């Protein structure tokens, strides 16, 4: 398959946008991700390019160039390959080491503050966006349902992203209005919960049932692996089903977990 100078060989990622596949650029003879979307709406689709043209961190993908053709049915995003992947899969049975979680927690630290500076809330934290580059460091990834927001903070009432990422002011059934930034901390914290336990805090098959522990089932540690008093103390911050109580970036910062 030929795309320009592109070559598309296998597939790399894959999610609910379609695919991405590695690229081989003939130009400079160098590897890309393509992100292949199909056109089946579109709208957000050019959201999420217009919001990463505005992006420029260490700690966040890079859009690359976009090939567009009124005749064709399909859409091309062209990245920087973050060649690692994602950091981890989940479920897993060899979760990370807490010093291992504690170097990429610091990474997603730093895109985050990034994102919510750029005034973007990126709405799909979780490890399978998050993923780890040539020099090790994490890159997010996939703002395909991410918002950008004027003024200090996003006042959102859809609901969008990975359910059992999601944060429980968000599952309202009557379209009450929640805050932005708070919507990705609850995620980073069921993020660091992902990497040092390999599951999610939050687990049913039903998805009615896993809305109503989002909401009402108090955080729970497994017994093993027997994680460190100060880790437990961020991670209930940061899951904390109050948004107005709920630790905020400024300070998971300066989080003794994080700083040690
Ligand atoms: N989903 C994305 C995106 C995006 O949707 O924003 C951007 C990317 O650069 C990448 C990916 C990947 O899934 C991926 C998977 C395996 C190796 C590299 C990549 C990658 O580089
Ligand atoms: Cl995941």
């Amino acid at each position: 398959v030929q795309l320009n100078q592109y070559t598309l060989k296998d597939e790399i990622g894959k999610g609910s946008y379609g695919v991405v596949k590695l690229a081989y650029n003939e130009n400079d003879n160098t590897y890309y991700a393509m992100k292949v979307l199909s056109k089946k709406p579109i709208e957000q689709v050019y959201q999420e390019i217009a919001i990463l043209k505005k992006l420029d961190h260490p700690n966040v993908v890079k859009l690359v160039e976009v090939l567009d053709d009124p005749n064709e049915d399909h859409l091309y995003m062209v990245f920087e390959l973050v060649n690692q992947g994602p950091v981890m899969e989940v479920p897993t049975l060899k979760p990370l080491s807490e010093d291992q979680a504690r170097f990429y927690f610091q990474d997603l630290i730093k895109g985050i503050e990034y994102l919510h500076y750029q005034k973007i809330i990126h709405r799909d934290i979780k490890p399978s966006n998050l993923l780890v580059g040539e020099d090790g460091h994490i890159k997010i990834a996939d703002f395909g349902v991410s918002n950008e927001f004027k003024g200090s903070d996003a006042l959102l009432s859809n609901t969008v992203g990975t359910p059992a990422f999601m944060a429980p002011e968000s599952l309202s059934e009557t379209r009450k209005i929640f805050s932005g930034k708070a919507l990705d901390v609850w995620a980073m914290g069921v993020t660091l919960y992902c990497f040092v336990f390999g599951q999610c805090p939050f687990m049913d098959e039903r998805i009615m049932c896993l809305h109503s522990k989002i909401k009402s089932q108090a955080l729970e540690f497994p017994d093993q692996p027997d994680i460190a008093e100060d880790l437990k103390d961020l991670i209930t911050r940061m899951l904390d089903k109050n948004p107005e109580s709920r630790i905020v970036v400024p300070e998971i910062k300066l989080h003794p977990w994080v700083t040690r």
